[PDB]
């Protein structure tokens, strides 16, 4: 239903922001404990 503009928008907005999150919540966690288990 959305627009094309809203569609990519979200989509790169999405997207950074879950990377963002990850990084930092993996680089936090990684430095404050060790990895449970291996990847």
């Amino acid at each position: 239903m959305i627009s094309d503009e809203q569609l990519n928008s979200l989509a790169i907005t999405f997207g950074i922001v879950m990377m963002t999150l990850i990084v930092i919540y993996h680089a936090v966690d990684s430095t404050m404990s060790p990895k449970n288990r291996l990847e």
